[PDB]
């Protein structure tokens, strides 16, 4: 009966999607609120827009207003709520340009809406390389890059620890199946082999992931697990495991990325897995914002009761001690507010200087631009380049906001392990990838504290065997040797010669008495 | 803001040009009378014979929602978002019939398959349409232009004409349709004079200077088109200002339309023009003419068409008498297409009514939320006999799409004559897989078969055909007169008491 938005009117409107709530149980389309990539990021924008709307150098005497959504992390609900975008261009406000879409799925998706309306979109977490396509994705952008390169970063990692043997599980969609493929083919070129490619996706219930943990369970060498997964799909993958508890060492995605929320209730079947997380830096400004915000100041965020209810186990009208407060014991700041704040600020940007050079006489909004160009804009979006938004220290690190000739970000990640160390789980960096890996392999914790053997074949008996290599360079036979020959290397046995008997240890070759 | 709602348990969209391109400030001009209003009216008879129909879809029974797309994409596209707010007053779209230009095809084509909903387009012919990749959720009952510019080609390689110029409408259809005839023209050593076009927001200016550069290149008089109807109609009236002459060679987009020639009759006397091949549909005959202001109120764009149809007016009056009758009215080429387009999309939801409704022929619950995917990958497969409207069955009138989701490229090619004081296209051959055609017929530009070519033909008593960078231009080069021509492009020394025979064919000896 009620479908929730924010409405705030402006000189220029920018339009904003975010996965507020979880993706719908059977027939409901919307589920329970995602408290870290939804409702935080949505505050991000509304922090960006304010300090924006605050700022004297960045459209100043052009007011930006908002008309965000909710995407339900279901790419169809997205584009059916996008349809209000455009429908502005004919009570609706005019969309200068979209923020959003996290799901690669439902950036995607609206992505294809946009174009037809030239309606710029910068998406702050969707990586799909597919939307590197200028050809048929030609009015997005995002701050985030491809997973053209994530997708390396772990191949590289697994060709570090030697993990030729390992199975994959992706998630059906652009961001699964496309990363996944790229994973593959970075898996050939390093020799690493897959042994189960299994994969999750639409309208999945616990059968179609237990039936998955089944079938890993029956590649036992393969203890490493490649995960390409969106948020909520390795949620249930997790889950899955810790009903027959099963345990691998996970190597995740972004999907799953840095987030404690995936691992809670099977905390201990994810200890010691490696996931990765585009690398980024808090947004301290923002967390003052955030942690000031409570029902009674935040009115203009309709999914905000919501929210708190479900973070403190809430109700008003066991009701809620009216002293609750988001705090630095009951918040962290999600790894990808970064970039929401940059999306927004590129726009802001992008339209502050055409109106710079279309209204040369004032700061207002002009007759020139009472009707924006898209195309242009979007092609003076991609042009732009400027210091990342105050809330960010320094400038040598390369914080500089702009875009590749694709539309796409940097391709720079972090590396994490799932630790307890201090009786509670959390995320350590152990590491990071820039164009070749790096990492302390000293401080990372691992999976029965043992660095994992991820291999094809069991390893050869020591008093006799030579390791054989077949036709791949995985699998292998292992060749007892003749009790006459010595080992002179792991895969070869040699005669120790007249006179001569191989040691007990099969190492070298002494002189026989008598 | 005029449309055409119809209630049913299933809704069918549909597009057509019902209304010209508006000029300058206006999106919607005149009234397009054969390719808007009677494209319309057909798929109004075909919704209506289909639901009288105890063998097809007995038990559903089909609703529309039809707009207008003033012949533009934009507009039509802007349109389009009626079918989809609907799947959120609003009618349910399980399918969309249409598109006329490919232009609007497309960008529909583009919002629909977002949507999962099937479209069928009954004209739009540009070859982009068969990328699957793209247009995923998109069939139609005409063939891609790959051959149709096969077909023209073809036609000009036959007499020979290989200096032609090209004037192609801006836009998905030109511009794809004249890159495919420019390559079957080099394939068959046929060169380009010039090659110009027009497009969106032209004026007479922009005609005329085609016109002007047309006539910069005299030689080349034949004049190869690939242009919309409306652009057509522009161009042909250009040339009829500066009372040009040349013979041309229009694809579909001109066709077979009286229209387009009114009143510049004798500047495109003598063109040759395509079409797809096609048969009125009698029984919609009947159903057009049958129609009057009185009986047609459903048809929201009726009465303007009425008034500019008899140039009328009701509240210089007009005569309650007046008729849709066979002295002012023809069938439009295409409305053939239209019925089966329609009917191929109620074919498709029947069988899939039959086969998720096993029980009844209602629309059961299992397709009450209809999957348009599987309705796309269950039309590609559909396979029948042309709406009764088409006798026999043996001259393979069944109705059914290529992988890619196209018709059978047949076109048939046409003449602008005059013979009867009145000038009429007279269909004087066709193209199915090999051109086709009887030449005697054929009625000329200046009675005589034209001539198309770079340079002037050598005298024969002693010039050589000489080529000099091109393939398609050449010089001429007497011979001395002790020398006679071996070949076409070669002169020979006769040699010592020898001498050319008067006919240069050979060499002769001499006397004394
Ligand atoms: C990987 O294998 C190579 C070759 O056997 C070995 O030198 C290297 O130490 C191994 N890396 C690790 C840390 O397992
Ligand atoms: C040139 O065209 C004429 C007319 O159809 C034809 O009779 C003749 O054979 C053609 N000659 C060539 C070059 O093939
Ligand atoms: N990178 C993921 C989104 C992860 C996130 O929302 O943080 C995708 O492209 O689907
Ligand atoms: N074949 C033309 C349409 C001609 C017609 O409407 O009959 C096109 O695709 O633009």
């Amino acid at each position: 009966f009620m479908r929730r938005e924010i409405k705030i009117e402006g000189d220029l409107v920018l339009g904003g999607l975010f996965p507020i709530n979880e993706k719908g149980t059977g027939t409901e389309e919307c589920g329970r609120i995602n408290e870290d990539r939804g409702i935080q990021r949505l505050e991000a924008m509304l922090f960006a827009i304010d300090e924006i709307n605050k700022d004297n150098y960045l459209l100043p005497g052009v007011k930006l207003g908002v008309h965000i959504l909710d995407t339900c992390s279901r790419d169809t609900y997205a584009l059916e709520q996008s349809l209000e975008f455009v429908r502005a261009s004919l009570i609706p406000l005019l969309i200068a340009g979209v923020i959003g879409g996290s799901y690669s799925s439902v950036s995607i998706q609206v992505a294809n809406l946009l174009r037809l309306f030239q309606i710029p979109q910068i998406s702050y977490a969707s990586t799909s390389a597919k939307l590197s396509d200028k050809s048929r994705y030609d009015y997005f952008a995002r701050t985030v890059p491809p997973d053209f390169y994530q997708a390396k970063a772990m191949a590289e990692i697994l060709r570090f620890f030697n993990w030729t043997y390992v199975s994959t599980v992706a998630s059906e969609g652009d961001y699964g199946e496309t990363g996944i493929e790229a994973f593959e083919q970075e898996a050939r070129l390093r020799n690493i082999c897959i042994a189960t490619a299994e994969k999750v996706g639409r309208s999945n219930i616990r059968k179609s992931y237990d039936s998955v943990i089944r079938e890993l369970l029956q590649k036992p060498n393969a203890r490493v697990v490649v995960l390409f997964m969106r948020s909520d799909d390795s949620r249930e993958l997790i889950a899955a495991a810790n009903r027959v508890n099963a345990s691998f060492t996970w190597v995740a995605s972004d999907g799953w990325g840095a987030q404690e929320s995936i691992v809670k209730g099977s905390e201990h079947v994810a200890y010691g897995a490696i996931t990765l997380e585009l690398a980024s830096h808090p947004v301290r400004q923002f967390d003052r914002y955030f942690q000031s915000l409570n029902p009674y100041n935040n009115h203009r965020n309709p999914w905000f009761r919501d929210f708190w209810e479900q973070k403190f186990q809430c109700s008003l009208q066991q009701v809620c001690d009216k002293h609750l407060a988001i705090d630095s014991s009951n918040y962290e700041q999600e790894s990808k507010i970064m970039f929401v704040v940059n999306a927004v600020y590129a726009m802001a940007h992008a339209l502050h200087k055409m109106q710079r050079t279309l209204c040369p006489q004032t700061t207002k909004l002009c007759d020139a631009m009472k009707i924006l160009d898209g195309k242009k804009l979007y092609k003076e979006y991609l042009l732009k380049i400027q210091f990342t938004a105050p809330f960010n220290p320094n400038k040598g690190a390369d914080s500089i906001v702009k875009f590749d000739t694709f539309g796409d970000g940097m391709g720079r990640y972090n590396v994490f392990n799932l630790q307890q160390t201090g009786g509670k789980y959390s995320y350590l960096k152990v590491g990071h990838w820039a164009e070749t890996l790096s990492l302390d392999v000293d401080s990372i914790h691992w999976s029965r504290n043992s660095v994992p053997t991820s291999q094809c074949s069991d390893p050869c008996a020591p008093n006799e065997m030579k390791n054989m290599q077949p036709g791949d360079v995985c699998c292998w036979i292992c060749i007892p040797c003749e009790p006459y020959e010595y080992l002179v290397d792991e895969f070869t046995c040699m005669d120790c010669g007249p006179g001569q008997w191989p040691t007990a240890d099969l190492s070298g070759c002494y002189n026989l008495p008598e």
